[PDB]
């Protein structure tokens, strides 16, 4: 009981169907035209051995060789050995409730600002907050679990443990950073950089403290910071310790390279060209007061070049290592502190309402994805443009009296005084103090932009 050839559909070609289906438009739709391409095979390589001593408390800077031709992707590679706190530093350690934790985002937070330099300037720049944002908006609804499996994803790095039992995972972590090369634009190494560019890359790292936390326990024999030490599994499967402070062994950057026919390389030097690309900026983060009620006391300002969109947020660390919190919650994800924000202006304001607007009703209408139930406020007054395709923009050179405007919520102040809804006290991780928390707050921001690049020699 099935159809062989229903076939009646085709019989109905009236006007409505006529405008579209028939006529001089795609004489065939089933087949595909094919557009040939270039000759290029690209296999990765490691970069030179990196200046400076790398790994936690330094600012090392790699380089690039010119043997390749283009550059397409980029990332960082690391190892991390097991770490767990120990007893018997002096008469044992805390008998009962020893603790040990880690951040929620490690290789995002670990890295400090990064950027590239062409020996006279800068064209690129970043921060931890930026990976934090880009984890949500500019990455698929599907690829998130992979992203995380590559970094900071596991009840080994979270869901902490007591002292004896170990923690961590003795493997590598992969972290990608986009470095002027999201959309396969590509670079003219052998043509441009050759005389004097002296391409180079830079980093800046952090003290393992700022990434870690620990609630010293009760018992008159509390732990500390330096008692932390590496761990290992022997041949016979038993815990083994050391004195060596925790650290990452191998720090190397792995970048792809593409080669081409010598000709394609020759078409380049004869003629210079200009490129259009993105980058970021920032404003020196500042402390702020969110403790008063729904009356607009707080203020803030901003400055930048012409851009496409701009992102903002909050953070209330109030703790030595519970980074990337973004809430009136000290130890774990919480609700948003603020609402009913706005952007101050003089005339034809670019916003006139909304907080939840920003996070949600804007992406579904503009952006690619949306965030989780934590709160990464955001806004664009042009298209996504993540594809370097210019779709709407504006300048900041003008409206010289630029600024922004902010405002708290009830939960915000309830926390700033050490409480939440229903008169609830808040504890602290760094120490046991059931209440009496005056949770410090902060304000943060970032922004993209467009610029124009010329490179006949260096850039």
């Amino acid at each position: 009981v099935t159809a062989a050839s229903g076939f009646v559909d085709l019989a109905t070609f009236s006007d409505l169907e006529a405008y579209l289906y028939g006529g001089c438009s795609a004489v065939t739709y089933f087949v595909r035209a094919i557009k040939k391409a270039n000759w290029f095979s690209f296999l990765p390589v490691v970069l030179r051995n990196i200046s400076g001593l790398p790994g936690f408390g330094s600012e090392f800077s790699a380089s690039v060789n010119r043997s390749g031709d283009y550059v397409l992707n980029t990332w960082l590679r690391v190892r991390l050995p097991l770490v767990a706190i120990r007893p018997t530093n002096t008469g044992g350690a805390i008998n009962a409730n020893a603790t040990i934790r880690w951040t929620r985002n490690f290789m995002h937070n670990l890295v400090e600002k990064v950027n590239i330099t062409f020996n006279d300037l800068i064209v690129h720049e970043f921060d931890s907050y930026w990976f934090d944002f880009n984890s949500q908006f500019n990455i698929d609804a599907s690829k998130r679990v992979g992203y995380r499996n590559m970094i900071g994803d596991i009840p080994a790095m979270i869901n902490p443990v007591t002292t004896g039992n170990p923690l961590g995972t003795g493997e590598f972590f992969n972290l990608p950073i986009p470095l002027f090369y999201t959309e396969d634009s590509g670079l003219a190494l052998a043509v441009s950089a050759l005389p004097f560019n002296d391409i180079k890359i830079n980093y800046c790292l952090r003290r393992w403290q700022d990434l870690i936390v620990l609630n010293v326990g009760v018992g008159g024999n509390p732990p500390t910071y330096d008692d932390i030490v590496q761990v290992s599994y022997d041949s016979t499967f038993t815990l083994i310790y050391s004195s060596n402070a925790p650290a990452i062994t191998n720090v190397e950057t792995w970048c792809h390279y593409a080669v081409v026919h010598n000709d394609e390389r020759v078409k380049m030097g004869k003629n210079p060209r200009d490129m259009v690309i993105k980058q970021v900026q920032k404003v020196n983060e500042t402390t702020i007061n969110l403790s008063q009620l729904n009356a607009l006391v707080p203020i803030d300002i901003r400055v930048s070049h012409a851009v496409v969109g701009y992102f903002y947020a909050i953070r209330n660390s109030s703790t030595t290592g519970e980074w990337s919190n973004y809430t009136t919650e000290p130890a774990y994800a919480g609700l948003d502190p603020l609402e009913a924000a706005q952007l101050v202006y003089e005339s034809t304001a670019r916003v006139s309402n909304g907080s939840d607007y920003y996070s949600l009703m804007v992406p579904w209408y503009w952006h690619k994805s949306i965030p989780e139930e934590t709160g990464y406020h955001a806004y664009s007054y042009s298209l996504d443009t993540f594809a370097s395709d210019p779709k709407g923009s504006t300048n900041y050179s003008k409206l010289t009296n630029v600024s922004n405007q902010y405002v708290p919520s009830t939960a915000a102040v309830n926390a700033s005084a050490g409480v939440t809804n229903t008169g609830i006290p808040i504890p602290s991780a760094t120490n046991p103090a059931v209440t009496q928390q005056n949770q410090t707050f902060q304000h943060i921001f970032r922004v993209l932009n467009f610029n124009v690049l010329r490179l006949s020699g260096g850039s």
